[PDB]
């Protein structure tokens, strides 16, 4: 089976990519996918690096498996076509600043007028509501003012971002997340609706535990770096070579990582007897634990610490992650117009998950064929 | 008040990553019946911090469910588990693979229990592939994924993202993959293992990182707070606490050094187009400072939001979530006293109210369940 969503038609004006990361996945799982791009050079991405044959990696990574037309909404004759293809979609996607559709003729109320069974799904900085609906809003701004920045790093060291756009991303699933609950809800209700996604709100609801200590304890921010609040020894060490993290959350775990340390005089110690007085006492105990990994290249420890049943693991690049045989076998790397690029991490048993895939849209590609199938 | 309304949702979930996933079903409307082990409980009834009896941890992602003990080696217990489950939409569990399986509970058996059963899985690699039952917290995960490698300053050691993102994408992920399975089920009539891995929710998020990789072949890339194609675009000290300018085009950068009084650095043949001003990013971001350094942040951001480019300070979680814009989305709701995160997901027509019931406390409707489900 091709998904989930197949039999669906999505019209997606989404662009960049807190907007398309999210109608990707519909596509993914079925749903046929038009992008419609506007006059010029259409979508955003198709000028973002990095470049591979000419063509944007950046838009081929959210965007294969799109079919691809060029409407200009300003023009009576391709509104008229944007308009049949509305009362034929079941979801109509956007992430324009707010406003933006409503100036072009397609408020929400005019869209419900159009077809009553659209669902329309919005993905904005801070969304349709509220004072700053209309402020700017790129991924760096969102994450500065969410509180991510400054939970964020090595805790004498400055506020830094998140290494990735994790506003955008969070939005994104968020969207697709919002869409699916709305396809849900309408099978019943045979009604569509405004599913209305914020940045701002996205990052928000992912604070976990900056935000439970700040609620409790009136302290922010918090500032942890590598070191779990209330576990230890759990947290980043260095080795001869290169970092590994030990996660260490209990007492018969710490007397086992001892003993592959040979540091079986620590368990005992009044300092570091039990979790709460190593959590306290956590630098100190670090300061054991990196003077005896200094000695030994970071794949010895991998396999000591791991012999006695100890959580341990490699700090990895991208590049060593995508090649671990685990991704393999997730097929979390796939190959779509002859590139590769990251997979679908939703398995649903009886959906297939091919490696190989329809590959990205050339501007206006489809939109001969899509133009002669809305016209009337 | 949701379009989950009339679901019901068997929740073995603890910890974080699969709570949240529930936790986002609860909120729209589906009856969330959460399965604690008797006696302790979910881990997080025991994690820190504490607020007038209950658990943050616990009561953050947890509010709304209802609480049962169980103890599925206990026959009279299995019993009324199984009859939750043959009445039950959706079974959702984040135990390590096979311990459901071990309990009597493979994916097999549970299709023919409740042919129209949901089951879904959320773990640290998922149930296949060679690193399955291996250990996964969402350090390790971060650690393996790369984005650890790709996360602080550009000369500064790998740091952890200032959140358990694997355990919340996973999370995320799990909610979604659980909601486009029922959307299947409505035409299928039957139900589907969703199962998903924390390590590949993670990946998924990689961005710029991975992309820059498979068309260089270098690998961390490790750009700190800066963007890698325009430039300024980057956060920036003033006299009292940092800032992030957005400036994109050279419109905006003729305007940026009005506000300033840079205005030499316009026709300057070092940061006369985007792509020069990328190239001398550092020593421009030493001009920008220099000035910027002889006022507070508030005076810059008047001054550099009249001139109309984007620009906005680094605030705490504290002033997040103090913003009004949190207010007018309901992002701050109180759940049994505690004020805690809202639902991001905003559908029209779906009620969403700044009261909701509280978190459960342990087998605090596990009397009046059982009873429901003894048969």
């Amino acid at each position: 089976s091709k998904g989930p969503f197949e039999g669906l038609l999505v019209i997606d004006m989404t662009h960049v990519l807190n907007g398309p990361f999210g109608t990707q996945l519909l596509c993914n799982m079925g749903a046929r996918v038009i992008k419609v791009e506007p006059p010029g050079h259409g979508d955003d991405t198709r000028t973002f690096g990095p470049y591979v044959d000419g063509q944007s990696l950046y838009y081929s990574f959210i965007n294969h498996g799109k079919e691809s037309v060029v409407l200009d909404l300003k023009n009576d004759h391709d509104k008229s076509i944007f308009i049949n293809m509305l009362k034929q979609a079941d979801v109509l996607a956007e992430n324009f600043r707010p406003g933006t559709m409503e100036k072009l003729g397609f408020s929400w109320e005019t869209l419900q007028e159009i077809n009553p069974r659209l669902i329309y799904a919005s993905s904005s900085g801070f969304g349709h509501t509220g004072p700053l609906k209309d402020a700017p809003a790129y991924d760096t701004i969102i994450q500065a003012m969410s509180g991510i920045m400054m939970e964020t790093g090595y805790p004498d060291a400055p506020p830094v971002r998140v290494g990735t756009s994790l506003a955008d991303l969070c939005g994104g699933v968020y969207l697709f997340s919002g869409i699916v609950s709305a396809l849900y809800g309408r099978e019943k209700s045979q009604r569509g609706a405004h599913v209305d996604i914020a940045m701002f709100d996205a990052t928000l609801s992912f604070l976990e535990h900056g935000l439970m200590a700040y609620i409790a304890t009136g302290k922010s921010p918090q500032r942890l770096g590598n070191r779990h609040p209330y576990m230890a020894p759990f947290d980043v060490f260095n080795t001869q070579d290169k970092p590994i993290t030990i996660c260490c959350g209990n007492d018969k775990l710490f007397s086992a990582l001892c003993q592959a340390l040979e540091l079986t005089e620590l368990v005992n110690d009044p300092r570091f007897s039990s979790n709460i007085l190593r959590v306290q006492n956590q630098a100190i105990l670090k300061q054991y634990i990196e003077r005896t990994l200094k000695t030994q290249a970071a794949e010895v420890w991998l396999a000591r610490i791991h012999e006695v049943g100890v959580p341990v693991a490699p700090l990895l690049s991208v590049a060593e992650a995508i090649k671990l045989p685990q991704t393999q076998a997730r097929n979390m790397l796939i190959e779509a117009g002859g590139i590769m690029m990251p997979g679908n991490p939703i398995k649903i048993s009886g959906c297939a998950d091919p490696h190989v895939m329809p590959g990205a849209a050339t501007l206006d590609q489809h939109g001969e064929q899509i133009r002669q199938e809305f016209s009337s």
